[PDB]
């Protein structure tokens, strides 16, 4: 997260970080079992990190657990990014509380202007190198999609939307991708792409989960 704030610990209490032997991208909590995180983030022996903030500290509320199974949405393009999206299952259901909880699915996509929360352990410099051992946050509103398409010209896709600011300088970025995007206490997006971090005229794009509810309530019923 470029230009954001420190969070302060378990401030977002369904942030997780996928970790491999490292942090590699962010996800949600969306029940005690189940995580939602971006379809270009799979990779075999992932472990669930919650109630984390210093990922590099044991702090005192996390909770590792390995995953049992990952599902990539049936129709992801890693070419494209279309359809940036997988759920993954918790080998054992995570323990609720404060600093550990799920984030409700959206009933409908959210309008332009709303603003968003977006999170993560991400890079923090849009011209260097630097990333923050605890959770850093941003607020950021949905653009339309017009100015979208526009900095992506043949890009876009219905599944994508973009945040952020069109003057630059806050914005997510790399270490970034996986994680949560909530806006009016519903997940509506998931941080997927962009040209750079925090660069004018170039927002960050997003996975529009409001097109996946049907799948991901399915999908989990059934696994
Ligand atoms: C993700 O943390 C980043 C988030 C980038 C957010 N950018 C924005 N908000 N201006 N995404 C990657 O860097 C993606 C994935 C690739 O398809 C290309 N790239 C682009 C064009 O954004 C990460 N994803 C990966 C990382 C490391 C290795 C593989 C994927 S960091
Ligand atoms: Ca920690």
């Amino acid at each position: 997260i470029v230009g954001g704030y420190t969070c302060g610990a378990n401030t977002v209490p369904y942030q997780v970080s996928l970790n491999s032997g490292y942090h590699f991208c962010g996800g949600s909590l969306i029940n005690s079992q189940w995580v939602v995180s971006a379809a270009h983030c799979y990779k075999s022996g992932i472990q669930v990190r919650l109630g984390e903030d210093n990922i590099n500290v044991v702090e005192g509320n996390e909770q590792f657990i390995s995953a049992s199974k990952s599902i990539v949405h049936p129709s992801y393009n890693s070419n494209t990014l279309n359809n940036d999206i997988m759920l993954i299952k918790l080998k054992s259901a995570a323990s609720l509380n404060s600093r550990v909880a799920s984030i409700s699915l959206p009933t409908s996509c959210a309008s332009a202007g709303t603003q968003c929360l977006i999170s993560g352990w991400g890079n923090t410099k849009s011209s260097g190198t630097s990333y923050p051992d605890v959770l850093k946050c941003l607020k950021a509103p949905i653009l339309s999609d017009s100015s979208c398409k526009s900095a992506y010209p043949g890009q876009i896709t219905s599944n994508m939307f973009c945040a952020g600011y069109l003057e630059g300088g806050k914005d997510s970025c790399q270490g970034d991708s996986g994680g949560p995007v909530v806006c009016s206490g519903k997940l509506q997006g998931i941080v997927s792409w962009g040209s750079g971090c925090a660069q004018k005229n170039k927002p960050g794009v997003y996975t529009k989960v409001c097109n996946y509810v049907s799948w991901i309530k399915q999908t989990i019923a059934s696994n």
